[PDB]
């Protein structure tokens, strides 16, 4: 029977030299269970999903801010760093942002002039929504994700960009446009990240790099790269994880990991044990090794590295349950923290605390 998260070291206080150590939240979950780890372990928070475009601004000027407010309010009262995620997305994002003056998308206009009025108009909503976010959370928010996920996978453009409808519609204006919008309203030193997951993945990171490279030429304000890291336990390899922090720092930029879980699986994630129970011991073991070797990187890189976040706080909760069961017809349970459902240590945490 391993010690409850409470009953050991802090992860914040392990690391303090180094980095913030930060974890995922939602609101229901800033009770006391959830709430006496957090407070533990962890001097960084971020909104899950509280704080994404459709969770602020689900209708235009209908503004729904008591989620964000909460995870807010447990920033400023337990004394966290917070970081906001995020101010565009190409998912969970409203509908009515694409629509034009006439209530029909965007990306059905074929006239010239109409469609670069569109472009404006869109623009013009994009700057309105980050203004107001950005004014009622200047004062707590230490790094802002400014977009998120830009950057496509593969190739269907030379410059590797995401072909969502921001990108059809505006091209690369819109990611200029947030980040000089933020830059505008928060201040000087408000910290301004992209952000996005296989950052450590060629032909991707070789994209992500020429992009934040030609908009840094263009005196775009890009403070930093928020590499989410939700990679496997062999997957991607210290030295690829290594190689793409130490490109982004050469260039002046900081790094922090935003998103972090070791997945027990590959991907696709199967074939996925069924319960947590199901899991065997050899699983917590290859991880723990595995994250040995990722904080091993993470404090040798820590001239270059604020911030390490994981994406949830303990095995009880994570967003790869869903992928879990979304491949294995239902049923699925991944298990990538350090702490398990009942918040008791596991085998990963011993290797990072030491
Ligand atoms: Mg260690
Ligand atoms: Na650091």
């Amino acid at each position: 029977v391993q010690p409850f998260a409470w009953q050991v070291a802090s992860l914040a206080d392990r690391y303090e030299e180094s980095f913030d150590i930060g974890a995922a939240v939602e609101p229901h979950q800033l009770n006391g269970r959830q709430g006496k780890v957090l407070k533990h372990h962890y001097n960084s928070i971020v909104a899950e999903n509280a704080m994404k475009p459709i969770s602020l601004q689900p209708e235009e000027g209908v503004f729904t801010w008591d989620g964000a407010d909460a995870i807010v309010e447990f920033a400023r009262k337990n004394n966290m760093n917070l970081r906001f995620h995020t101010l565009v997305w190409h998912n969970q994002v409203p509908d009515w942002f694409f629509l034009d003056e006439e209530g029909n998308p965007m990306v059905e206009e074929t006239n010239e002039a109409k469609r670069q009025a569109n472009k404006e108009l869109l623009l013009e909503r994009l700057e309105t929504h980050i203004k107001t976010v950005v004014e009622r959370y200047k004062d707590d928010v230490t790094a802002w994700d400014v977009v998120n996920e830009v950057v496509d996978d593969g190739t269907p453009n030379e410059r590797g960009l995401r072909e969502s409808v921001w990108y059809q519609i505006t091209g690369d204006e819109y990611i200029r446009v947030a980040f000089e919008t933020a830059r505008k309203y928060a201040g000087e030193d408000a910290k301004l990240f992209i952000n996005d997951y296989n950052t450590e993945v060629t032909p991707k990171r070789d994209h992500l790099y020429n992009l934040v490279q030609d908009l840094l030429a263009d005196g775009v304000p890009i403070d930093g790269v928020g590499h989410q890291a939700h990679i496997q336990i062999d997957w991607p390899t210290i030295d690829e994880i290594r190689t793409s922090m130490e490109m982004f720092a050469g260039l002046g930029l900081d790094n922090q990991v935003t998103e972090l879980d070791v997945s027990l699986y590959g991907w696709p994630p199967r074939p996925a044990f069924p319960t947590y129970d199901a899991i065997p011991q050899e699983r917590f073991q290859a991880q723990a090794d595995r994250y040995n070797q990722l904080f091993e990187l993470y404090e040798e890189l820590d001239a270059d590295l604020s911030s390490v976040t994981f994406w949830g706080i303990a095995d009880n909760h994570t967003w790869l349950d869903d992928r879990a069961r979304e491949y294995n017809d239902g049923v699925g349970k991944d298990a990538p923290f350090v702490f398990d459902p009942n918040a008791r240590v596991k085998p990963a945490f011993w290797r990072i605390i030491d």
